[PDB]
């Protein structure tokens, strides 16, 4: 368990830090490979480097199996060559490693209805899990231009781009609920159909798992009305842009919120949000989108699922016991994390 | 007030008929022109016709000053040749007159909080309208193909085709809350930074109406966790075919749905649902889709807009008095009906 730690910038490394008590509280207690380095990204590179994904940090990376990165950016940073930004980092980071594949997962835990734009019973269970193929569809096809009478883009995916984004999901479903949804918009656009019928042939490959289509539309609907209903969900890129955004708000707080980048090279695993400068320091900010991305890390870069199930129980019971502010309770980072830690021993 | 009256199939003639209650109503207490004419549309149109949409319908509709539209459609006619289908019906006429702006409102009358699947808090006054360009983009667009290894689409808008949309977003916004948004993902795509600066410029033409710029995912977004912050909505074909269906989930009812469409040719005004096989001669559909596209008619039509909110206030009392079955309560087709003019009266 070669893990390269990328804590950035602002509330990164309050936060990074809170998922390494946990990581390392498991590894004592179940004995793993924990073995970690802690890289400077982002801002933090910066400061020190001139850059934001200095060689060192690019070393520890690739030779990493992953990366827990924190967040990057802030204002320190923010009139900089687009070149050198904190999120052109992130970018060179992304992209370094062929990271196909966005896995974010929007989660109402037990008890945390009251926390959801949705109504008690519809929140109830929500736990859906967004797949987005990354590198590929409208945001990277050729041609693309804007003359002055009009403008264009082309929406692109090759069968091999939509496979590999294809079983991610699947491998992804097998360790949860076994249930697939694909999204494409089949009955208007070619590319839809063309998704259709590769994710079709992808499915014959995992017998355990149902699979199921939709489209965009009728499934921004299906989100809003009855998300409980789902267990992964998989589309190409701009829809998986919107979509995940869509099911994001559904826990109904960003403190909440993981995520994990699964390609070629080494997956990374990071929280949804910045690096919150505005309460960066002040021992406040809520690690559970960490927690839970070291969670997601256990899970799907080292195929340990129930470890993953393990902190997961152990962050929906703190989240309970000792509620963060962001939930409305009081608890700051290092005292929610000791009431996971509670839970994990 | 040359009407063309398009009942069609199912539940069509039943909500269509109490629409046409409350234009007689409005007609007989304040005087307009109604004069209107039912041209059979859709299956009636099969039945007699062997076609859906007969020249003395086509002829009807040319020459009427709006189109207020039933539904069609229903299994007794869904094994049949695509070319003479009830939907290549809407098709045509649709295409007949070129209409390019299909606006959807997503209201949630006072009161009718319960029925959203969003909280109270964030349900309470909702009243947004989604209108969206029908007949340009990525559903359109050349060049469009699949090969074996691959398949593409091409999203494309031109400067005339975003110009008219967003004029008619426009005055739509004038005659409400005067504030606009519009949507694109200007961040990453050509085409949309080609809306972004093409409706910006329109909107120099209405000084009286704010507008402002968003990104399709952070509007999904917007539109559950706050959606009672917005007037008029307006974007591209196919964002807008995601996000009315986003907004229109709002309101929790299918039955309270009403449509737009409008170009260059007659304006057409019908429910978003369907013909309803399942309820159709049970006296029991809710006619408030209808009785809002009248609404919607004499307001985008005929711009009499004192007199879309009337009928609007009444059918919210009406709504509060004596719910429909779809809401919760009991009142049939008639017995609502009767309930939105006695608040007319
Ligand atoms: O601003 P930005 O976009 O750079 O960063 P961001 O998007 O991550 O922060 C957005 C807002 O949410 C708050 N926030 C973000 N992450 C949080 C966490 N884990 N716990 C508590 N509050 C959090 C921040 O203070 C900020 O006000
Ligand atoms: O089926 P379809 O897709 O052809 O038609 P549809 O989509 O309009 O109907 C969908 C379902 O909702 C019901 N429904 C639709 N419109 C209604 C209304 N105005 N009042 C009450 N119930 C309504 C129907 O009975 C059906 O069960
Ligand atoms: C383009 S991928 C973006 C994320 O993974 C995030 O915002 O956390
Ligand atoms: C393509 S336009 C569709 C509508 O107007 C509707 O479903 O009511
Ligand atoms: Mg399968
Ligand atoms: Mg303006």
């Amino acid at each position: 368990m070669k893990v390269a730690v990328l804590p950035g910038d602002g509330i990164g490394p309050e936060v990074t830090e809170a998922a390494l008590k946990v990581l390392r509280a498991l590894d004592e207690a179940e004995g793993l490979g924990l073995a970690y380095e802690v890289f400077p990204f982002g801002g933090a590179a910066i400061d020190a480097f001139g850059e934001p994904f200095p060689e060192p940090t690019r070393k520890g990376v690739e030779e990493a199996e992953a990366v827990l990165l924190g967040s990057v950016g802030g204002p320190k940073w923010d009139g900089l060559p687009r070149k050198i930004r904190p999120e052109t980092g992130l970018l060179s980071l992304r992209k370094s490693q062929d990271l196909f594949a966005n896995l974010r997962p929007a989660k109402v835990f037990p008890g945390l209805e009251r926390l959801s734009p949705l109504k008690e019973e519809i929140a109830r269970g929500v736990d859906v899990l967004i797949v987005r193929e990354l590198t590929g569809g409208i945001y990277f096809g050729e041609p693309r231009g804007m003359s002055e009478a009009e403008a264009w883009n082309t929406e692109r995916y090759s069968k091999p781009e939509v496979e590999r984004v294809a079983r991610v999901a699947f491998e992804a479903a097998r360790k949860r609920r076994k249930h697939v949804v694909s999204v494409d918009k089949a009955n208007v656009l070619e590319v839809g159909e063309f998704w259709r019928k590769t994710v079709e042939e992808v499915g014959r490959g995992y017998p355990d798992v149902a699979l199921e289509h939709q489209y965009v539309d009728a499934m921004a609907m299906h989100l809003v009305r009855s998300p409980a209903r789902f267990d992964v969900v998989v589309t190409g890129n701009i829809f998986g842009d919107i979509l995940s955004d869509l099911a994001s708000v559904l826990p109904g707080s960003l403190g909440l919120l993981p995520s994990a980048s699964l390609g070629r090279g080494t997956p990374v695993f990071e929280p949804v949000h910045g690096s919150a400068p505005d309460i960066a320091g002040k021992g406040i900010a809520n690690p559970t989108a960490a927690i839970l991305s070291a969670a997601m890390m256990l899970e799907h870069a080292f195929g340990l699922v129930e470890l993953a199930r393990k902190v997961e129980d152990a962050v929906a019971k703190a989240l309970l016991e000792t509620p963060p502010p962001d939930l409305g309770g009081s608890a700051g980072t290092e005292a929610f994390t000791a009431t996971v830690l509670r839970h994990l021993a």
